[PDB]
């Protein structure tokens, strides 16, 4: 009993599949929920009419996903690849806080960073078509063309101003340029600022001290930290786009929890370590007798919401809670960072569920262990799994699948 996406209401679970529907995911800062259709952006009308008459009648998953938490005083991080249409996605909100203003103030109201003379000039073009409308300005500093030309902003306007910053800390320590009233700052492609190195440059432009924001593909430690030191309250939006290691043993029925004593006392594994079971009530009951062990567990259940659901991951983050027991239901759309193992207690019926949970693992690369239990209970798995093994022959041998 139950509507596909077609209800005014919706219920946490619903959200759920939303996200894994485009693939998004969030790390919380009471994060709110994203946007279905543009009709409630949280933006006015005369934006939206422009955003039809473009053509964009459908929100790209970075869009719908960064902007309603955009709009409200948060930065964001927005972990996507090009193409992801996350241009727009942060224009937008960044034109609804444009007002929020004068014409004659001279020194730009926004700052947006990019790696290449061609994305600047992307975005310049891109945000004009959303810029000419609202009856104000945007202004690319470039070079290879004539100086005079870019002196032309006469007017004095640039409400935003995109550029390399490279280029921009040319004309910052001579102080051609003042930014006196940049108190909005965007930082497209990270990546190729850093993989160009922009690092330092970027590091000059931190004047004025009210929103940052930072989209990028990757997050280096490098790129994390340039991200830390300027980001008040970090929302970090990321788009679902082989890493893991699969070793996998055959077992009695309950010879499994000796087994998992075993591995934790080995030490050879870093919390977080998620644990799944099939069975509630064998979730509870594995979960604690590790707590019997000594080890510091967290269970994360339907029956609370968000806001202590969100706290419990938390807390599995912050090293309070060590490891976690699950059912399918119970994180199927959780992404706790870099744990070093997955468990699988018992392996699922379905198999798209198996390639779920060890599915996340590795953000761009982890230890991605993944250990699963097996019997001839759960055979007819047994022959889908070997292939999908072969399907990621990186990282792991089969070594014993001679039998379905
Ligand atoms: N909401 C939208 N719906 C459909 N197409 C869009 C939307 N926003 C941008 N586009 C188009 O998608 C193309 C991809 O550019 P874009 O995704 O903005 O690059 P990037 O991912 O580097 O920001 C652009 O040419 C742009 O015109
Ligand atoms: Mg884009």
């Amino acid at each position: 009993h139950w509507s596909e996406k077609k209800l005014e209401e919706m219920k946490e679970r619903d959200w759920r599949i939303f996200k894994e529907n485009f693939g998004i995911s969030t790390k919380g800062g009471s994060i709110p929920n994203p946007m279905r259709n543009w009709e409630e952006s949280g933006l006015p009308r005369r934006l939206l009419d422009i955003v039809y008459r473009v053509g964009y009648d459908e929100p790209t998953p970075i869009q719908r996903a960064a902007i309603p938490i955009a709009l409200q005083a948060r930065d964001l991080i927005g972990v996507a690849v090009t193409g992801s249409g996350k241009t727009a996605a942060f224009l937008l909100p960044l034109l609804v806080y444009i007002s929020e203003e004068y014409n004659k103030n001279d020194g730009p109201y926004a700052l947006i960073l990019a790696p290449t003379r061609e994305l600047v000039q992307q975005i310049e073009s891109e945000a004009r078509k959303f810029a000419d409308p609202l009856g104000f300005t945007v202004v690319s500093i470039v070079g290879g063309h004539s100086l005079e030309e870019q002196a032309f902003a006469l007017r004095n306007g640039a409400e935003i101003i995109v550029a390399t910053p490279g280029r921009l800390v040319d004309c910052i320590e001579r102080r051609l340029l003042v930014f006196s009233q940049c108190c909005y700052v965007i930082m497209d492609e990270a990546d190729r600022m850093i993989d160009q190195g922009f690092e330092e440059p970027l590091t000059k432009i931190l004047d004025a001290l009210r929103q940052t924001m930072m989209y990028t593909a990757t997050m280096p430690p490098t790129v994390e930290k340039i991200a830390k030191k300027y980001l008040r309250r970090p929302a970090i939006v990321t788009i679902g786009n082989t890493v893991e290691q699969r070793v996998e043993f055959i077992a009695g029925e309950d010879k499994r929890k000796r087994r998992l004593q075993e591995i934790l006392n080995s030490g050879q594994f870093k919390p977080p370590i998620i644990v799944f079971v099939n069975i509630k009530r064998n979730c509870e009951m594995v979960a604690k007798d590790i707590k019997s062990w000594g080890f510091s567990t967290v269970t994360l259940h339907g029956s609370k919401t968000q806001e202590q659901r969100e706290a419990s991951l938390a807390a599995l983050r912050n090293g309070q809670a060590h490891i976690l027991v699950a059912t399918d239901l119970a994180g199927r759309g959780i992404d706790v960072p870099d744990v070093s193992l997955v468990v699988n207690f018992n392996m699922p019926s379905t198999i798209e569920a198996y390639t779920h949970r060890i599915g996340r693992t590795g953000r761009a690369g982890k230890s991605g262990v993944a250990i699963t239990f097996l019997g001839n209970e759960d055979a007819d798995v047994m022959y889908d799994l070997k292939q999908i093994i072969s399907k990621s022959s990186i990282s792991k041998v089969p070594e014993e699948l001679r039998r379905h």
